[PDB]
């Protein structure tokens, strides 16, 4: 965990306050920003993640 870390992927944002938004959305399953929806666990949501930077952009 870290001020850059989202609370139910575990994974990293473009900004520390898009990651307010990034939480909201794991929680559902989907992404902030490209709207890809998959499975609300942290194994799926670093799976689209590690192929999306649209979280910030
Ligand atoms: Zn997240
Ligand atoms: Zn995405």
């Amino acid at each position: 965990m870290g001020s850059m870390v989202c609370d139910v992927c575990h994974h990293e944002c473009e900004t520390a306050k898009e990651l307010e938004s990034h939480r909201q959305s794991c929680i559902n399953g989907q992404c902030p920003y490209c709207m890809t929806i998959t499975e609300a666990t942290e194994s799926a949501l670093q799976a689209h993640y590690s192929i999306c930077k649209l979280t910030g952009r």
